[PDB]
């Protein structure tokens, strides 16, 4: 189980819209991304906080070129969770550190399309989708590393989504330690 719903209405509705997969990416292409992105990130301080930042504990980048290897894993991304759908010219690279956490948020209507997707590495945390209108409706998703999960339509547009901070971290009752965590994030275009 890696979807936890408030109830089967949730879980109808958002089936074939909020997808994880676990084992999307093999051990050797998790250490091929982790390879190429850690000295990147590695020259760049985790920046100031600020509370009306959806994001917390963080430093990033944006990835345009890569190493055959790499372009191999976006390709397969790009197969599995965009349809016939143009990507953005680059992809996000988000490195959390173990106090790190994501708060509540829709990514933004205005300069991301339909669908996003995410390769998670190097620890486990917890996405959880809130909808906007009904805090009663949600889903929880446990992401492994070396996972995928796409978001579209109602997952995209009318859930917030958030990575829960150490102290938060549950997925059900299972306690989800937090380490720090890269991810890799391909939004389509508007
Ligand atoms: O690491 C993730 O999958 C979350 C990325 C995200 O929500 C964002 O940067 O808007
Ligand atoms: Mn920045
Ligand atoms: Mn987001
Ligand atoms: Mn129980």
């Amino acid at each position: 189980m890696w979807v936890r719903g408030s109830g089967p209405s949730v879980l109808s509705r958002l089936q074939d819209a909020a997808v994880v997969r676990p084992g999307f990416l093999s051990t050797a292409e998790e250490e091929t991304l982790s390879r190429e992105l850690e000295p990147e990130l590695r020259r760049r301080r985790y920046e100031y906080d600020h509370w009306d930042a959806a994001i917390h504990g963080f430093r990033e980048t944006e990835k345009s070129r890569w190493s055959e290897a790499s372009m191999a894993i976006m390709r397969r991304v790009q197969a599995a969770a965009f349809g016939p759908q143009t990507l953005l010219s680059s992809v996000h690279v988000l490195d959390l550190e173990a106090r790190g956490y994501i708060k509540p948020h829709v990514d933004s209507i205005k300069f991301c399309g339909a669908t996003i997707a995410g390769l998670s590495l190097l620890s486990p945390s917890v996405m959880r989708l809130v909808h906007t209108q009904e805090p009663g409706e949600w889903l929880e998703l446990l992401l492994e590393p070396g996972s995928l999960y796409i978001l579209r339509g109602s997952a995209r547009y009318d859930f917030s989504h958030e990575i829960l901070r150490d102290e938060e971290s549950f997925f059900g009752e299972r306690r989800i330690p937090r380490g720090r965590r890269i991810s890799v994030i391909c939004r389509s275009l508007p």
